[PDB]
């Protein structure tokens, strides 16, 4: 049909892979108000009655792992799967408490011919990190249903724009995931998925905007940037 | 509010770059199928009420004076922005008739802080291009609000394919991904967001078209379109 079936006996796993600190040796500075973000996350998706796991201070092999483990659980029964990843990074990656791992390596796991009790079900990625360092300035033969495509169904809900910086508040946690608790908490039970994200990137993009004493960190605006390959409607009442 | 404004006098350009012959000196091969998404295109904007600019077989240099030139045009009197892009290409580029162009070289002139008769309008690119080589093989089934906004808000980019994917085209009905966009749009402009039409666009491309071909390696694989939106409002053609 034309909407996501949500009815399954459970919503799903949410997995919150919340890195704070790092190996002194890849000298990566520690990220205040991440655990903001994950309390705040824990009870958005608790709320939306998905099976919270949150995880801390993952190496890029421990990540792997966790993902390739999550992957391999019988999820027939779950009407969908979220993964929230909660750390530094750049453009197509994620870090770490050890170092980078590519994107594409996580999020391969759950193709569709990868993970076969999740295939035609909603697979959101939702990524608070960097993917840059630019800083916005602001102004002012018939074969249908035969087969879908392994990429089908996947929703990557990235805090910020290709190649820019993502930014986070030590007392209030991330703008991106601030907005979005907040966002689902007072639409999830009136609007689809998607314009629930349309006006978490509005509020993003109209609400937030940065004060420093250091100039170069001074007045700079963020976009969220949402990467939709879903196939239907995803509704979460 | 939650919607876009879309209530100007005009709802504003729809440029179409259709690029079917290359340069030899590309050594790419020619785009079979490609006028009829043109032709496509120009109909269904025409329909939603869009000025459209059909431009063939531009090359990179030209694109690039195309599209500073438009984004210098006064968008004042137009609602929004809608550029489409058919020719070959790889990930984050769109070749030109004599090489490849950045996307972003193209997409940065129409920046909120570069184009200000189109700040706070929604831009569309619409790309249907290769982003890469691989095939899809399938599986069987304080108070600053409102002081400024980002300069990279309000575009949306409808990618024909996932990121490093092919993208697939029939020289007999066009691209599969443009042959889906318009129609969706015919049918849902007038009852359906713009992010639900893509999502409708999606499905369709993703269940209704399979390669058929004797060689095996280019046989039974499948495609999903690609959907990133900057956007800060939901979109209606209405
Ligand atoms: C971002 O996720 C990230 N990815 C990788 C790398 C190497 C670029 C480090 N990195 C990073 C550092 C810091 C942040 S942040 O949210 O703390 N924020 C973004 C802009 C800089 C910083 C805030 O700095 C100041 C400085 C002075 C006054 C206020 C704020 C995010 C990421
Ligand atoms: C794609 O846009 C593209 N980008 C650049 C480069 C150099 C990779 C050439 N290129 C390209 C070539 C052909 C197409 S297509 O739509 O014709 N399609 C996609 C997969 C190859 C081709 C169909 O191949 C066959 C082969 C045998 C039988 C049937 C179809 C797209 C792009």
């Amino acid at each position: 049909d034309n909407s996501y079936k949500m009815d399954y006996p459970e919503m799903g796993l949410c997995i919150i892979i919340n890195n704070k600190n790092f190996h002194k040796s890849t000298g990566m500075t520690s990220r205040s108000g991440t655990d903001v973000d994950a309390a705040n996350l824990r009870e958005t998706f608790r709320n939306l009655k998905y099976e919270v796991r949150n995880k801390n201070d993952l190496t890029r092999e421990e990540i792997v792992e966790l993902m390739r483990d999550v992957s391999k659980e019988d999820h027939s029964k779950r009407s969908s799967f979220v993964c929230v990843l909660l750390s530094h990074g750049e453009e197509g990656i994620i870090f770490g408490t050890n170092g980078p791992v590519d994107l594409k390596k996580i999020t391969n796991f759950f193709r569709g011919d990868r993970c076969r009790s999740l295939t035609g079900k909603p697979k959101l990625f939702i990524i608070q990190a960097c993917r840059g360092t630019e800083l916005d300035c602001g102004i002012e033969d018939d074969m249908a249903c035969h087969k879908i495509p392994v990429e089908a169904d996947f929703l990557y809900a990235y805090s910020t724009a290709p190649g820019y910086y993502s930014w986070r508040n030590s007392k209030d946690g991330s703008w991106f995931i601030q907005s979005l608790c907040a966002m689902l908490k007072q639409y999830a039970d009136k609007l689809e998925f998607m314009h629930i994200l349309t006006r978490v990137n509005r509020k993003v993009a109209t609400e937030f905007e940065s004060f420093s004493f250091d100039a170069t960190f001074h007045a700079k605006k963020q976009i969220p940037c949402i990467v939709s390959m879903l196939t239907k409607e995803l509704y979460f009442y």
